[PDB]
């Protein structure tokens, strides 16, 4: 692959409820398409699950203990956080996780795996269920810079994580 | 259909984790235990059944889940109810966390269930179309004695209505 091609936005739609903190909301759509023509910078990364505990691995707060650096020095417009998850249940890990503000770190729910299943980057947990893996995917300028996805998400926290992504910013 | 008839297990099963005692206002690192539905029913003579459209849906919403957790002890000292079983279609851990929120510190007795892809749900028809083919569980609940549906009811609205789904009308039926 996606790398060096326009980011696949087609009609994926996705799910979020910001969070201020700054002090009941509700999922907003946002279609991939206006995340991305109206973003420069934009990182997506997989979750296989909200809410999958500490003890296991995962990237997720590596991106969030970064987003100031991405925000602020590598210009990261917006972080979108994919899962499958339900939107509240994908804001209550936000907090959970500590973002305070979805300014430019957003929870997306990406309803039925579609878009995570439409780039490749899904999870089969079987009978036809899909999570999304863990990867990620760095958009630039409505291009996509970088996209790669864990082989094994269980374990594996490497192309993923924040790092690896800091690498290709 | 399912009032008055076994309970239709088929090969559904769900995923709960856990909640002990020894991990309840804690982070747990617990694996989901994957139970099939015809294995619920056969080791629980009582058991509610009940789903709910969301893990974590805001706290503003109408649910009937709190309910549950707050006539839980009745239900299990004073109905023998042997299982509740709260029922989405969000990931085990999702639910899990959800459980906690709402105050579930021991699963013995009550298990924040995944059905995953809704197949379970839809397979009874309680099923909450959200968009291009994705399924929550609606709001519902259903009683099973000794195998059988004693009761089964799937609100119309979920998003507003707690009325046969909430464990009123349930305890009003055990």
């Amino acid at each position: 692959d996606l790398v060096n091609k326009k980011f696949p936005a087609g009609d994926y739609k996705f799910q979020y409820i910001a969070i201020s903190q700054s002090d009941c909301k509700m999922p907003q759509t946002v279609e991939w398409s206006k995340l991305i023509s109206e973003n420069k910078k934009v990182i997506i990364t997989g979750a296989p699950a909200a809410f999958s505990p500490t003890c296991t691995v995962s990237h997720i707060p590596g991106y969030i203990n970064y987003l100031d650096e991405l925000v602020k020095e590598k210009e990261v417009d917006q972080v979108i956080v994919v899962t499958v998850d339900n939107p509240f249940a994908n804001q209550a890990w936000a907090k959970s996780l500590g973002v305070k503000d979805t300014t430019h770190i957003k929870f997306a729910s990406d309803p039925g795996c579609a878009f995570t299943k439409s780039i490749g980057f899904e999870l089969a947990v079987g009978d036809g269920v899909y999570w999304s893996g863990r990867w990620a995917m760095v958009v630039e300028n409505g291009i996509v810079t970088y996209a790669a996805k864990e082989t094994n998400p269980g374990t594996d926290v490497t192309v993923s994580s924040v790092e690896s992504v800091l690498a290709h910013l």
